[PDB]
C-alpha cells in the first residue's frame, strides 16, 4: 500500500541499491552516506511498527539499542547504525579525511544485513 | 593548504563532481542531496571567511540570505541555496514522491553557479 510502514521500507530498498551503484562508480563518501540513508529509513520502520517514534538520528539509533531484543538486532547489528551514522557524518559534513574503499563496502554491507533484518522484523521479507 | 576555508572549497567542489556523476547514472534523488551539501560547504566557506558561524542548516540559510550584500550573492542565489535544502529534505527523508531529471538538473546547475560565487567571495576562484 501506499502506507508509510511499506514506503519506508521500499525507500530503504532503493537507498540500498543507489549505494551499490555509487560504490561501482568509486563515489565511495556519497556510498556511505547513502547506506547509512538506507538503515535510517529501516530503522523507522521497525520503530513505527512497533509502536515507537523518534525525531533525530541520535535519538532513532538509541531507540532501537532500547528495543533490539523485540526487533530481534544483535548488539552488532545495533553497533552497525551507530558507526553508519558516524561514517555518514564524516563522509557529509568532513573535511579533512576521505572514505577509502575498503570502509565503504563495510558500510554497504552493513547497511544489506540491516535492511533485510528490518524488514524481518516487521514482516516485510515478503 | 590544509585550513578550513580551502577544505571546504575542495569539499564542495568534490561534491559538485559527484552530483554530476550521480546525475548521469540517472540517481537523481541522490544528485540533490549531494548538490545540496556542495552548497552548504560552500555557503559555510562564506560564513567563515566574513567571520560568521552556524551549527544548523536553517542557520546557515539565513545568515546567507542576511549577508547577502557583503557576500556578492541575488536574492535568487540565496532561494537557490533554500530550494535545494527542502529538496534535498525530500531526496534522503521524503517516502512518497520521487525526483525527476528535471528537478536533478535544475539543483545541479543551481549547485553550479552558487559553488562559483562562493569561490568568488572568498577568493578562492584561484
Amino acid at each position: 500500500g501506499m502506507d508509510e510502514l511499506e514506503l519506508r521500507i521500499r525507500k530503504a530498498e532503493k537507498l540500498v541499491q543507489d549505494a551499490k551503484k555509487e560504490f561501482e562508480m568509486g563515489l565511495y563518501e556519497r556510498c556511505c552516506s547513502t547506506a547509512y540513508y538506507a538503515m535510517f529509513h529501516a530503522a523507522k520502520a521497525m520503530l513505527l511498527g512497533y509502536g515507537r517514534d523518534s525525531k533525530t538520528h541520535r535519538g532513532t539509533i538509541y531507540l532501537i539499542w532500547e528495543c533490539r531484543e523485540e526487533l530481534g538486532l544483535s548488539d552488532d547489528d545495533c553497533s552497525k547504525l551507530s558507526r553508519a551514522f558516524d561514517l555518514r557524518e564524516e563522509s557529509d559534513y568532513g573535511i579533512y579525511k576521505e572514505v577509502s574503499k575498503d570502509l565503504a563496502i563495510k558500510i554497504l554491507k552493513d547497511a544489506e544485513i540491516f535492511v533485510q533484518k528490518a524488514k524481518n522484523a516487521v514482516n516485510k521479507n515478503r
